[PDB]
């Protein structure tokens, strides 16, 4: 009787402390024992959000379709990053040359080549890795890029209005 | 009396149980019913941790100050990325060309242009998709580019410096 | 003895409602108290998947190897973007500029420098901040640009083939 108490005052406890590890708005129900289900929302690719009843379901949305701000649409298989603190994004992008970028889907790294002339000093003629756009015969066009500055000691990438204008 | 002994054994391993799924260090205590609440570390965008005290909180935080070596300061709308294989990456970016990237804030992407001659044999003639870094009137100046190789081969980037020299 | 009843009952319906609260094929034995551990995937950098059997541990391993397309190989400090709408990826990636991205382990931003002629009319005059690969000293090669538009109003960036034609 006073056991019996002790159990319900426990179940009770036991029941608001698992609702209040899970937030996303459980609570607990002491006349019928269940917890409300979490509500959490993850951030799809095309402009909506999904919401999610169960932890799982979050953590897969996560991964399947990215965080709010970091979205690659696709089904491909993972990015892959071997490379010492490289970082690999989008589908089938592989950054295996440390201190190098991989993104976009199947790009790929190989070794920087140093290039200090070809016409001399260059800026950036020691490149620490790189950061890849695509992939040979699989190249993206790099759009939106400001004008750079013309001069020896730019590191600034140039667009074809530059190059267009010098020629 | 053996019912009770039977409940409370089932509540602990209840309890235990559902500690254990949370992880974060939550803890069972018999005594009191009490889930300890988890600890679940979280990275925000400016150098600090989060401490979240539930799942909630801290899925909540992932998707609004994003992961660790992936942030974006923001609260303006999601990215979106609807080309097939497509990254679209920061507030109002959007990648809806497909095999594309967007990224930066308010990126957009349009279809790759290809180019084989403006002055012929250009290499990565024949564009995946684009890499964008901005949009019209709101372009990006692309820093920090190591010199390109010059050659008719060449798929790298040129930065101002190698502009500078041949002229 | 209807009191026994009742608790069985509703911890039952504690244990069910915490199962599907958890997911990841977590449930419960009424017979045991036990909740199932939950089963977890979180995507690693090297192209594996690991299961986690706490909600804890998943965000950990979320944290410390990525989500599924977006991977930074690091123990390196986090990325930290403070710049209004910026995007800061990889280890010690800083994006302190406002609407700019430093992506790539170390990248730095510095404030856009606008360029409107050096040789006039150059597209994309000016930017809305920068979009950095790098640092100084820490340039990366950008690989794998397809040729872009060789114009007045091209904001493509250009390859080393292109300027490698046009001398």
């Amino acid at each position: 009787s006073t056991s019996i108490s002790s159990i319900t005052t426990n179940t009770t406890n036991l029941g608001n402390s698992t609702a209040a590890a899970l937030g996303g708005g459980a609570t607990y129900d002491p006349a019928t024992g269940a917890i409300s289900a979490p509500s959490y929302t993850t951030y799809n690719a095309n402009g909506t959000t999904a919401t999610n009843t169960s932890v799982g379901a979050a953590i897969d949305n996560i991964n399947a379709n990215g965080i709010k701000y970091f979205h690659a649409n696709s089904t491909d298989p993972d990015s892959v990053a071997t490379g010492t603190n490289s970082v690999a994004i989008g589908p089938n992008a592989v950054a295996n040359v440390d201190y190098s970028v991989a993104i976009g889907s199947g790009a790929t790294t190989s070794a920087a080549v140093p290039v200090a002339s070809a016409f001399g000093g260059f800026a950036g003629s020691a490149p620490i890795g790189v950061f890849s756009v695509g992939a040979p015969g699989a190249e993206r066009q790099i759009t939106n890029v400001a004008a750079g500055r013309i001069s020896a000691a730019s590191t600034d990438a140039v667009n074809g209005s530059q190059l267009y204008a010098t020629n």
